[PDB]
């Protein structure tokens, strides 16, 4: 099960809460970070199944109603400009109570961003609010609408799509143009087929100028021009950061966002005993890691200590920390193929190609989904592997740094041994032949590896 929990953050007292019931009332025993931002419990003892809402709500939260088609709606965690966090999060709140239970036909996923961190992959979201800000405080946002990554293996009417903007929205307007968003999904989603509901789709059956024009007639509002905005990258900010007044962020990489004690690696445990003494609040990330949020200078070396002891600080190369799977097996019934089980060894191996060819410095945006209804966003990578049996996924290329392009297929039902043949010929010849700073995924593109992903809707497949 699953919760609403809008920008990832979490109490401390909630923390416990959760700590002791995963403890306690589930067959694994762990707490699972998801990449949208919440936790999930796995094997809850069906003898427990009252106890999970009460204990939810004895701290102050709720589970969503999974016939409730909103999910939890994104926040940038750790933005570089740190006071821009609370408004910003506060609006993820707003957006998320106003949008709580208009039946829709497809479910619905909203995000706050603030550049230039793409941090919550707003390309794989229905509806994204980009924040904008003159002199420290939230002006508006500029609204992107129409991304989704999921798609049926061989059936080239579905497709992941990127999201396409509409314009700016003073911030007056923010829950008046998100319900007329939201409502006229809702009327001109696809009533015959499931599978063709989605935002992505009705976008591309009425053509986004005369979406955008519903909106705004719907909205009460004209949309201004967009207003500049440039993301620079995706990833979180491991260890330590200054925030705001004398307070600080830590950061810690959590593989697979999976918490349970360990031999040798207390996870859960230690972070129990930071929540214990932590002054502040947690925040979940959408890279499935956790950052201890606001801690006094004072309190630095306390906290990093117990995670320090805990191996929550286990340094791992920038790869491993730019790389996601979804769960997948064995709790998921939908899984093709091991995504979450798979990506620690497989990282190995990557880690070995990188070093080989003598960039163990860089990273490769690298992901896995164990089936192609896309949950690790690997149709969003720089390079994305998409289960298709037991083994065997599809493997993508040519994604960026920066979550703006689809990666195209670039080989069918290959195993993890062809996998690694490949990326270890490809990025040797992206080791000696990139320009300054150019990404691997750019790369591919530029070298005719493959050819781009314009035009989703029309170009993705071959
Ligand atoms: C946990 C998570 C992956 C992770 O490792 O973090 C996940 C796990 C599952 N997703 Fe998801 N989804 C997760 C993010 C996503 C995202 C990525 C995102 O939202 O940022 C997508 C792709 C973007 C998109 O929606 O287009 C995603 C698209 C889906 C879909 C396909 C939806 C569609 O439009 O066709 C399904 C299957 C379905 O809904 O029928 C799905 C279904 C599932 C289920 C519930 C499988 C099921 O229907 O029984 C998974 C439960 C596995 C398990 O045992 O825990 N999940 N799933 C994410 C939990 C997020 C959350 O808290 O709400
Ligand atoms: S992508 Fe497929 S396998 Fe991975 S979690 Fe989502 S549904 Fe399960
Ligand atoms: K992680």
């Amino acid at each position: 099960l699953r919760c609403r929990l809008p920008g990832g953050v979490i109490t401390t007292k909630q923390w416990q809460a959760i700590d002791k019931f995963a403890g306690e009332n589930t067959i694994y025993g762990s707490i699972r970070l998801t990449n949208r931002q919440t936790f999930q419990f796995h094997g809850i003892l069906k003898k427990n199944v009252k106890p999970v809402h009460q204990m939810l709500h004895s701290v102050g939260l709720d589970a969503l109603a999974t016939n409730d088609m909103n999910r939890n709606v994104l926040c940038t965690s750790n933005p570089y400009e740190s006071q821009l966090h609370a408004e910003a999060y506060e609006w993820a709140k707003k957006i998320s109570e106003h949008l709580l239970p208009t039946y829709l036909p497809r479910k619905f996923k909203t995000t706050v961003v603030i550049p230039p961190q793409n941090d919550i992959d707003l390309h794989a979201n229905d509806m994204n609010f980009v924040a904008i800000a003159e002199n420290g405080k939230l002006v508006g946002f500029n609204l992107l609408v129409g991304g989704g990554l999921s798609i049926e293996h061989g059936n080239k009417k579905t497709y992941a799509r990127t999201a396409s903007e509409f314009g700016y929205l003073p911030l007056e307007h923010t829950l008046a143009v998100a319900e007329a968003v939201v409502t006229t999904q809702r009327d001109w989603g696809n009533r015959t087929d499931r599978k063709n509901a989605k935002t992505k789709y009705t976008l591309e059956r009425v053509g986004v100028e005369t979406f955008k024009a519903e909106v705004e007639r719907r909205a009460g509002i004209k949309f201004e021009p967009i207003r500049p905005y440039e993301f620079t990258g995706r990833g979180d900010r491991i260890g330590w950061v200054k925030g705001i007044d004398d307070n600080w962020h830590l950061t810690l990489f959590i593989e697979n966002g999976r918490i349970l004690d360990y031999p040798a690696r207390p996870l859960k445990t230690g972070l129990l005993e930071i929540a214990k003494i932590h002054k502040g609040d947690f925040r979940i990330t959408a890279n499935q890691n956790l950052i201890i949020a606001g801690v006094p200078e004072s309190e630095k070396a306390k906290i990093e200590k117990i995670a320090k002891e805990s191996g929550l600080m286990n340094a791992v190369t920038p790869q491993r920390e730019n790389s996601m799977a979804c769960v997948s097996f064995p709790t998921c019934p939908l899984a093709m193929a091991e995504a979450e089980r798979f990506l620690p060894s497989f990282i190995d191996n990557i880690d070995n190609l990188m070093a080989k060819h003598g960039v163990s410095d860089e990273h490769i945006v690298m992901r896995v989904a164990g089936c192609p209804n896309g949950c690790g966003r690997a149709m969003l990578a720089e390079v994305g592997l998409v289960g298709k049996a037991p083994g065997r996924y599809n493997l993508h290329l040519g994604g960026n740094r920066i979550g703006t392009r689809i990666p195209r297929m670039y080989k069918e039902n290959i195993t993890e041994p062809e996998i690694l043949a490949s990326l270890d010929e490809l990025i040797g010849r992206w080791a000696k032949e990139r320009e300054a700073g150019e990404g691997f995924g750019d790369f591919t593109v530029r070298a005719g590896i493959i050819r781009p992903v314009l035009d989703p809707a029309r170009d993705l497949w071959d």
